[PDB]
């Protein structure tokens, strides 16, 4: 999908589909678009028609934006995008807005257009791609809109990579596949990447290793590096991603129902890799490190056993009471790995707990951390793009739920506050830098007829980076 | 348990048990208390001994307060209180602190002392009461300590009544028992009370009525009134409490395991009734209304059936998809009943959802509402007394989980965010006043060897009232 | 609430209102917008619509491409067109591209789809949101055949809407009394006759029926609807028997709480029988028809049926109630015994009987079982005529071996396996005296999820069976 700009008014004789983003006034010099706007009902904000011409049927649609908030903007853009994905060329008129609103409308509509045109036909006999190829935004504020489309192209690029990695089948998207894809994507954009292999992991990352030993797939730790700040030695932001490419639960085996959706248990890793690549594509003036720990959690004659005590990279011993709580066990070592970079901030992203869905649902990500300024930054970005998030507290009393008579800490706590307890476990490894944790177990994918990866929270994370 | 004050230093020759609350310096004029303080280990903050005297064995104890926060203070006071309940007379020395600190230390220790002396021997053959009867606080700041003990006596008064109502067996604490008890306690303190009966409820509170019809116990709505403001016509604060005196689930029946603890499903009512009485006992200069809807949720040939559509007091029709989500159904009518008082603020307290324990645990109450100033006020009181609470969001997108093809709203939503969804249902009935909701399903009681009501969040609510 | 009419001329482009052209392989000739839509249809696309700006507002124009001629393909195209038609106040349908027989078939299927699409159940809602659709006009050179097709369509839509109204209603409104009195009024509004048997006769003579009802505060009822439209008003009637459990909790054998609201659809068998009866009377079919509905509530109480109880059915067999959630059998068997006093030509009972039928055949195919293969073949034929799918399951004698009791003549449930067939086998002990078939509609009577509601099936199947008598 390609986005361009024009300064002229969208002419009625222009070829292709015509979309008029209106506020309260109907479009003046388009007969069909005027009739559409005049006929809008009480709650209707989108309407379309197909006009017979000498060059075929021409698609004309209008959008009514009464409110100005980003949430209402995203909602209008999504409804129009389901129509735009079937139009090869869409000319969008946003002349009814000042410079600031026109750029915002262009960003949201371009994002909605690109994301709706996404298809994952990789394994299908016949590909059924969308017809949408080009969108042209008509505005008198060319400079602001061009920059808006640049952000939109970067976010859609990131969300698409994230969705491709989450949607892939676990027998294709193995840990090696994930590591090899992250290295190639970063290097295609001019960033740097190194792949740490199993020898180092078994020797220095014992918690990480104990989860991976039970599968025939080798583990990998991926390090993506980008130094785009003026001071190339300034303290970097580090993104840490959970890459369990499939989670059966191990010996603590999961029920068989809906277990296919555990292929999304690397969406945290995908989020981190995609946001990193999106940042490099934007040429953001930041120093950024992406760390991904990836492996498979399988049952076998050599897998982690409940009650096993393993030595983390940091040195704390962890009693693995439940082998299905294994993302904690690869994250804590990756987070210990992160502190060698002396980071300005560490954000980890993980489909960590099903309890987060019980707490906050499928549309709001969970945020926890030890640095309130960092948490407020992430919530600020959440509000900027309407990629919703909410903070859960890391009170010290939750550490009371994590006691073991055998190891330094257990990998699960006493019942209650499941999302916070897992964050508390991780906090024992993040005391040395400002840290926040994004629990995306509910927002990283959807189910039912539209089952697939969502690409969230790439919008939040990328907006956070742009505002550093 | 009576608390008094003296101005003199605690002399070593005083009869009874001797407790020295110290900061960093050992007590000077007590040999035994000096030895205890000097021998305190790294994490030790309490130490006690029994000194042989001519009048028997004398109990001597010390407390070390390194930190000044209320959480650290409450924690030391609780440790000292387990020792104080076995001493008929405890002389507390708090001379090591200035006026502000001495009042805080006396308040927390008197609260800890009184709560530890609480017993529920009502149904037992022989009562085994605590030996604790009197505590005397030695300080040169008699005025501040006298006021602190006045606050402490009110909070212990409220928490004990709250625990007495929550601990009572459901066959004693019937809805009538709860209503008549609230009426008697309010009137004993000079407040007012009227009991609305089943005829009015069946006619005007159809949602409330549909929950109660399935039991042989009549429902009641209790209205407690206190006008302590200078202007007796100024807008009151209204407290609304869920008084399901026992919850079986109805036709949507609950599992048999641990169902006895469903006798605590009226702790919201107990919290409201007790906090109301405590405020009157404090003679707070506020206008306060307490509303309690109480009934039983039983299965019968006349019970609520899943799929029933009932007309609330507000007028909205509710589809009862699950008859175990019935606390919502008495609260919404009680919240509608509240708006005739043109309230300044409405706070409802309920053991509403088991999801809140998944979200926040057993030690943190959930707060949701439509008015951020009211929520911030409650969070402020939460911090003042270390009765922990945390806000969960009422985004408009949670209303998307509450759709029904048959009624205006369903009583449960699509899976996820169970606690927020229940508040969202409730939010449809509170749009006319500043409103907040306390989900105390995790904090109102504990299990195991110490199974019983906790009396929370009476400390939070009472502090909110003192700071009005 | 919807009206269907006919015109003989072609639908002219200047006609006011929405315009729908049901085409075969050729584009519509004298409509520019309709020609453009048809020309742009893609490989699998069979419906397309647009809004043309005119001086009197936006005009809705749509086309349908019917390549195949079978009723299944026809219903599918009509349903897709109906989602568009419900937002059009007036729809003029041109069906000139078809001969007499196909034109009648197209009109019947499209009128049925239109009426069903316009259905709403806003009874309990603050603001009613009805559909704009009111009238459809079918333009054809085959007036007699199209007129008769619309007459059948009006009867089927009338029945399904009544059936859906009864199924969608909340259990605290659609009580057994509500169902019984509603059935009486509908039959009498059409000139048929109705009698309501009350709890005295049921407790005395229908002990199996009564044991299910005693556990609720709602009284039971048995409704008898009578219509004698045959030349000989004393000729042997067709009897429709319907299970009317207005809500089923399971009783002492209590159901899980998840999705139990959908147990308000456990009277859809009764709703099918009541609606099919009324549709037949509305059509003035030349038949003698009896509708029997037994209705009550299955609730848990201190007086409810207990597992292990042995009750004496109306026939006289003793039944061991091993599981109180298998209670629909227990009201049906007494209704079936009641039916044999009419010396029927055929008895068809309709019930949402077993969840096992959904396991066997799914949510889109009803199960058929019976003791008379000609009666079963007739119901399957009607099933195929209207594409209301059904399939036969066998009533082999070896299934009776799964129904043994050391205490009563028969237990109400069998050994594990073949749950739907086992239940029909239980019922078969009470229907040996007349040609009998059984429709298990536990999967087809309603939908779930976002579109949760009653479907009105198998009213299309049953009504066609009556028309083909
Ligand atoms: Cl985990
Ligand atoms: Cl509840
Ligand atoms: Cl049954
Ligand atoms: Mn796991
Ligand atoms: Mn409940
Ligand atoms: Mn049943």
């Amino acid at each position: 999908m390609e986005f361009s700009t024009k300064t002229e008014i969208l002419q009625e004789q222009q070829a292709g589909a015509q979309l008029f983003v209106c506020a309260d006034k109907a479009p003046e010099h388009n007969t069909a678009a005027h009739a559409l706007f005049s006929a809008l009902e009480e709650g209707q904000n989108f309407s379309d028609t197909k006009i017979p011409t000498d060059n075929g049927l021409q698609a004309v649609a209008v959008v009514r934006l009464e409110k100005t908030d980003r949430a209402a903007l995203n909602k209008a853009a999504a409804e129009a995008a389901k129509w735009a994905q079937n139009q090869e060329t869409v000319n969008v008129d946003v002349h009814a807005f000042d410079e600031a609103q026109a750029a915002a409308v262009a960003e949201a509509f371009a994002i909605a257009f690109g994301n709706a045109a996404y298809r994952f036909d990789r394994y299908k006999k016949e590909a059924k791609p969308a017809k949408f190829s080009q969108a042209v935004f008509h505005s008198a504020h060319e400079a602001a809109v061009k920059e808006a489309l640049r952000v939109a192209e970067a976010q859609v690029y990131g969300q698409s990579l994230c969705r491709d990695l989450g949607n892939a089948a676990p027998n294709e998207c193995t840990p090696e596949f994930l590591a090899r894809t992250a290295k190639a994507e970063a290097e295609k954009l001019g960033a740097h990447a190194k792949i740490i292999e199993k020898d180092y992991i078994k020797e220095n990352m014992g918690s990480f290793w104990s989860v991976a030993k039970g599968s025939v797939e080798d583990p990998y730790l991926v390090e993506l590096s980008y130094f785009g700040a003026a001071d190339k030695e300034a303290a970097p932001v580090v993104l840490v991603g959970k890459g369990i490419t499939f989670d059966t639960g191990g010996i603590s085996l999961k029920p068989g129902l809906n277990m296919d959706e555990m292929k999304f248990d690397m969406c945290g890793a995908a989020t981190v890799i995609s946001t990193f690549c999106a940042a490099v594509k934007l040429q953001l003036p930041i120093n950024l490190i992406a760390i991904v720990a990836t492996c498979e959690n399988m049952p076998s004659g050599a897998a982690n056993k409940p009650g096993d005590v393993v030595k983390s990279m940091k040195g704390l011993t962890i009693e693995v009471l439940n082998t299905d709580a294994e993302g904690r066990l690869i994250l804590c070592d990756a987070l210990t790995y992160a502190e060698q970079f002396k980071p300005k901030a560490v954000i980890d992203v993980a489909t960590l707990t099903g309890a987060c869905i019980v707490a906050l649902g499928h549309d709001v990500s969970g945020v926890m951390g030890n640095n309130q300024d960092l948490i407020d930054s992430l919530l600020a970005a959440s509000y900027n793009v309407d990629d919703k998030a909410w903070q859960l507290p890391l009170f010290e009393t939750y550490k009371d739920q994590l006691k073991s008579n055998f190891a330094d800490i257990p990998n699960i706590g006493t019942p209650g506050a499941g999302t916070i307890t897992a964050a508390t476990f991780l906090s024992y490894f993040t005391e040395g830098y400002p840290w926040a944790h994004l629990d995306i177990a509910g927002t990283a994918w959807k189910s039912g007829a539209e089952k697939g990866a969502t690409g969230r929270p790439v919008p939040l994370l990328m907006n956070y980076l742009r505002n550093l």
